[PDB]
């Protein structure tokens, strides 16, 4: 017949540092690490959220309760899963691509050749209905 759309994945990412693979993380919001990002992030499965922030950055950390929320809030989607990155504790993949923090990226499912970037507001919710509409997946209820 006439179909078939050969696309295209290599795992197209680079990094030169890395943090420590976390024991366990029995959390809201999982711990995504260079060393095992291909592995969380990278997922054509499943929808994931990746959100990059700094230790060291004062307007980040207020949000660290700000965006743990929303991961135990999304639990209820066996399709999306949040997780976080601490980009200076270890370099970003490509295209990923962080020049100022705050840094919130998504990673949609088999768009990885074109992810997307969070960019509106950081609100609990706000970042519910963004995923809501933008998660190609989304709630059961929705």
């Amino acid at each position: 017949g006439s179909s078939g759309s050969s696309g295209f994945d290599g795992n197209l990412k680079r990094y030169l540092k890395s943090e420590p693979i976390p024991e366990s993380n029995d959390g809201p919001v999982k711990v995504v690490v260079a060393e095992n990002f291909d592995e969380i992030v990278n997922n054509e499965n499943k929808d994931v959220l990746i959100e990059f922030y700094a230790p060291w950055c004062g307007h980040c950390k207020n949000l660290e309760p700000k965006y743990k929320e929303l991961g135990e809030k999304l639990s209820k989607d066996p399709n999306i899963v949040i997780a976080k990155m601490d980009a200076t504790a270890n370099d970003v993949p490509s295209p990923y691509e962080v020049r100022g923090f705050p840094t919130i990226y998504f990673s949609p499912a088999n768009k990885k050749l074109n992810p997307k970037k969070y960019e509106g507001g950081r609100e609990l919710s706000d970042f519910i209905s963004y995923l809501q509409r933008e998660a190609t997946s989304g709630p059961s209820s929705g």
